C-alpha cells in the first residue's frame, strides 16, 4: 500500500509511486528521474497521465515503451496549470532529466518534493526564492555528519588528470568506465575528451544516451568499440576476473586496462583525500574507486534545508528502520534551532 510520504496533500497527485498498482484517488502520477526504484512498476501498458521532464518522457517512450499520450512532459522553469494547480519542475542536480517539483495547492499552502538531488547554492537563486515553503519532502540518503565528499569538479579534475597520464604514458592503455543506470555521464565524457576519442559502448547503452538531448551527442559516442579508447561496461563486470575477460575481446590492440568506478559515499571517504586515492592492482589491470556523488553532501543538504526554513520536513529515505527515522529527526530539531526558524 502506498506510503503516506508519496502522496500530495489536497490534490489526486502522487510521486514516484508505480509499483503498487491503480493508488484509490489518484488522478495524476509524477516520476522526478529514470532510476529504477522510482519507476518500478511502468510499462506499455500503463493509461493514467504521467508528468515529467521531457528527458524523462524520452526514456518512458523508447526503453520501457509507454504510449505517447500517457506522456506529458514538461518544460523546467515555467508556471503550469495540472488538473487545476499550479506546479513548477526545477533542476534537481542529479542524473539526466531528473526533477524536483513545486505544488502550490488550493488551500495557499505550498509543497516542494526535492526528488532526489545535490543540493546547491543555484537553486537559492531559482524560482524558490519568491516564496514560502510550508512542507518539504527531502532525499535523506545522506542525512548523517560522516557523509563527506569532494565536489563533482574535483573528482573530474582528478579523472581528467590521471586518464590523461597513463594514456601518454603507455599509448596501447584502455581506459573503462564502470556503470549501470543513467548518471555521472560526466565522467566519461570528460576523459574521451582530454583523450581525443569518442565514447564506446554497447547498442542498449548507446540508445539510452540518445534520450538525453545532450548537445553535439553524435559526436561523442559511438557504438563501434575499436575505433574508441574509452569503453564503457556494466558496472558489475567491472572486476578483474570480468575485465581480463574483456581484455582478451578487444584482440590484442590495448595492453592494460585503467578502470574507473564511480562510487557514491564509501568508508574510505573518513580517513582519505581526493588527491591521496589508489587503485586495486592484479598484474596489468588497475581500477579506481572515485566518489562522484549525485545526492547531497550532509553540509550541502543542511545549507540548502536552513536556507528553505520549511515549517515541515518529511523524509524519502531511509525511512524502513525507527533508527533512522529517530536519527533523522534529531538533525532536523538541530538545524531549525540554531537558524531559528
Ligand atoms: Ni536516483
Amino acid at each position: 500500500t502506498c506510503p503516506f510520504y508519496k502522496k500530495i496533500p489536497g490534490t489526486g497527485f502522487t510521486v514516484d509511486a508505480f509499483q503498487y498498482g491503480v493508488v484509490e484517488g489518484c488522478t495524476a502520477y509524477f516520476l522526478t528521474h529514470f532510476h529504477s526504484d522510482h519507476y518500478a512498476g511502468l510499462s506499455k501498458h500503463f493509461t493514467f497521465p504521467v508528468y515529467c521532464s521531457e528527458i524523462t518522457g524520452n526514456l518512458l517512450k523508447n526503453k520501457l515503451h509507454v504510449q505517447e499520450q500517457y506522456i506529458h512532459p514538461l518544460p523546467l522553469d515555467t508556471e503550469c496549470i495540472v488538473n487545476g494547480v499550479k506546479v513548477v519542475l526545477l533542476d534537481a542536480n542529479h542524473c539526466p532529466g531528473a526533477v524536483m517539483i513545486l505544488f502550490y495547492l488550493p488551500n495557499g499552502t505550498v509543497i516542494l518534493h526535492t526528488g532526489d538531488f545535490r543540493a546547491d547554492p543555484s537553486m537559492e537563486r531559482s524560482l524558490l526564492a519568491d516564496q514560502k515553503v510550508h512542507m518539504l519532502y527531502l532525499d535523506t540518503t545522506y542525512c548523517s555528519p560522516e557523509y563527506t565528499f569532494p565536489s563533482q569538479q574535483e573528482v573530474i579534475r582528478f579523472a581528467i588528470n590521471t586518464a590523461f597520464e597513463a594514456v601518454t604514458l603507455n599509448p596501447h592503455a584502455l581506459v573503462v568506465c564502470g556503470t549501470y543506470s543513467i548518471g555521472k555521464e560526466k565522467v566519461f565524457l570528460a576523459i574521451a575528451d582530454v583523450l581525443g576519442s569518442k565514447v564506446g559502448m554497447s547498442q542498449e547503452k548507446y540508445k539510452t544516451l540518445q534520450c538525453l538531448n545532450i548537445p553535439e551527442i553524435n559526436s561523442l559516442i559511438t557504438t563501434d568499440m575499436c575505433s574508441s579508447l574509452v569503453h564503457l561496461l556494466p558496472m558489475m563486470q567491472i572486476n578483474f576476473k570480468g575485465l581480463q575477460s574483456h581484455l582478451k575481446k578487444c584482440g590484442g590492440k590495448y595492453n592494460q586496462i585503467l578502470a574507473f568506478r564511480p562510487t557514491g559515499w564509501t568508508h574510505s571517504n573518513k580517513f582519505t583525500r581526493i588527491a591521496d586515492v589508489i587503485p586495486q592492482t592484479k598484474g596489468n589491470i588497475s581500477i579506481y574507486g572515485i566518489p562522484y556523488s549525485e545526492h547531497s553532501s550532509y553540509l550541502e543538504m543542511k545549507r540548502f534545508v536552513q536556507w528553505l526554513k520549511p515549517q515541515k520536513i518529511i523524509p524519502t529515505v531511509n525511512v524502513g528502520t525507527w533508527k533512522s527515522r529517530s536519527t533523522m529527526e534529531k538533525y532536523f530539531r538541530e538545524w531549525k534551532l540554531e537558524a531559528g526558524y
